């Protein structure tokens, strides 16, 4: 107990306290060069609110045990709202009853494993017409369309309510400087942004709607024909009213929109850089697809559980690609870490990209080396057991989702990569660059084109 913080950098500014020290828009590397001379455990000051940045394992641990425990989630995002929101006490009810469990999310595996040829089909006629197809976009409108049908169905309507929400994530990644909603300015956008605001909450009603006489139906043994397929939102419904409101309904709408989605589009596109950026490894990666699964049929959800080299593909692209390279947290109470006295309310920074990049951790951490996972959660959570991972379709989607998604590409095709003067490149130019662009979300700088080649027996064998 040393009753004082841990250490922090000189100077100490009066109005913007350490904010002048931080130089640049990719936060994780002024951290990582800070950390190299105040160690694991230091202290910044963002203006007056003292931030605590560690970069260890075990600090990590530390800082998620119980005092009540001395840290919790941030309002970043919607998964927040699952311990501290009131509406999410019926979900909660749900679980405990066995009436939301992992069978509810396995029996969406249909709907995924349909969206994920969607994809494929796309490439496949990019791959027919020889032109460079934008895989960040298509990857973002998979993960928005995805989610967006697990949780209210294949309607028409939902594909409305899908192309909305996307534009709406359009408009919030508009306001992000580094981090999302920084230079939000209280303005009057324009009649195309307001027609895209308005659009949302008649059409969710009229869903909810639809979706609430399916249950009726179904529950009042009336046969429906038509859409056989039980969406996530009718599993909510049918025991909303048993002996929750409309509007806590929408609330959990919403919060199933916004807990970081892009995420998965994000590692999705980091993970297939770094298999064109190492042919020894997608190799690999498709004699073990050739091997388990074969050339007969494709990659199915199922068969990532017999696939660990592309699990620890994924593993790999999520040690040295974290979507979130610095994840926030909140200091709940006064606390002591590592001998030093962290303040109640302190931002606290884990500098995950640190540790995923940390040669005390890894041997050749620069190496994109999935064996270090195979000759010694797919991913590789800070959530306490119970929290509710195994019922999300979302944390579905980031884990076997992305496998079964970056499987099938690469059983199916070859991603070529086209050059600034009418050629495709190849071999050793045949590399996309892994520059990074500022972000709470860091992805790719460059979005990821492409030219699919079909794979010799796919087109008539697969697709
Ligand atoms: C119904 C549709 C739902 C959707 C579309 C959805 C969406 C998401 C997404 C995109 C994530 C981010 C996962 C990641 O990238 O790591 C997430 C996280 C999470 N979700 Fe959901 N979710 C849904 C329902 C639920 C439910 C019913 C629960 C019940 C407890 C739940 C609990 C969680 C938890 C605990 C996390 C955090 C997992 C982690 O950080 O490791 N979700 N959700």
């Amino acid at each position: 107990s040393k009753g004082k913080l841990p250490p922090s950098p000189k100077p100490r500014l009066p109005f913007i306290g350490h904010l002048h020290l931080l130089d640049n828009p990719l936060l994780h590397h002024t951290l990582i060069k800070l950390g190299k001379r105040y160690g694991p455990l230091y202290t910044l000051y963002f203006g007056s609110m003292p931030t605590v940045v560690a970069s260890t394992p075990d600090l990590f641990k530390l800082f998620l045990q119980t005092h009540s425990a001395i840290s919790r989630l941030t309002y970043d995002n919607s998964v927040a709202m699952v311990p501290f929101a009131p509406y999410w006490k019926f979900i909660r009810k749900l679980i405990m009853n066995d009436l939301l469990n992992a069978t509810t999310v396995n029996k969406l595996r249909p709907l995924r494993s349909r969206e994920i040829l969607k994809v494929l089909k796309v490439m496949a006629n990019s791959a027919e017409t020889q032109q460079p197809l934008d895989v960040t976009e298509e990857l973002l409108k998979w993960t928005n369309s995805t989610i967006s049908t697990m949780m209210l169905g294949e309607a028409e309507e939902v594909r409305d309510i899908a192309r909305d929400v996307l534009k709406i994530f359009g408009e919030y990644s508009v306001t992000n400087f580094i981090w999302p909603l920084n230079k939000f300015k209280f303005g009057n956008y324009d009649k195309r942004t307001e027609e895209i605001f308005n659009k949302y909450d008649p059409i969710i009603e009229k869903v909810i709607k639809k979706r609430q006489e399916i249950v009726n139906k179904r529950k009042n043994g009336e046969i429906v024909e038509g859409e056989q397929n039980v969406v996530f939102l009718d599993t909510l419904l049918e025991f909303a009213q048993d002996e929750i409101t409309k509007e806590q309904i929408k609330g959990l709408v919403v919060d199933f929109f916004s807990a970081g989605t892009d995420s998965t589009a994000v590692s999705t596109e980091w993970t297939l850089s770094e298999l064109i950026n190492n042919p020894r490894v997608l190799k690999k990666a498709r004699e073990e697809i050739d091997s388990v699964v074969g050339k007969d049929r494709l990659v199915d959800e199922s068969d990532v559980q017999n696939l660990p080299y592309i699990k620890a593909i994924v593993k790999e692209a999520f040690r040295l690609h974290p979507p979130l390279p610095v994840v926030k947290r909140k200091c709940t109470q006064e606390c002591e870490i590592d001998g030093y006295v962290v303040p109640e309310g302190a931002l606290i920074l884990f500098n995950v990209w640190a540790v995923g990049r940390d040669p005390k951790y890894w041997v050749k951490p620069l190496e994109f080396r999935p064996e270090r996972f195979i000759e010694n959660d797919l991913r590789g959570t800070l959530l306490p057991f119970g929290s509710g991972r195994r019922m999300c379709p979302g944390v579905n989607l980031a884990t076997a989702g992305m496998a079964t998604m970056i499987a099938s590409i690469i059983q199916c095709f070859d991603l070529q990569v086209p050059g600034q003067h009418g050629e495709i490149l190849n071999g050793d130019y045949a590399k996309v660059s892994m520059e990074e662009r500022p972000g709470l979300t860091v992805p790719r700088a460059h979005n990821l084109m492409c030219v699919p080649l079909a794979r010799a027996g796919v087109a008539d064998k697969l697709l």
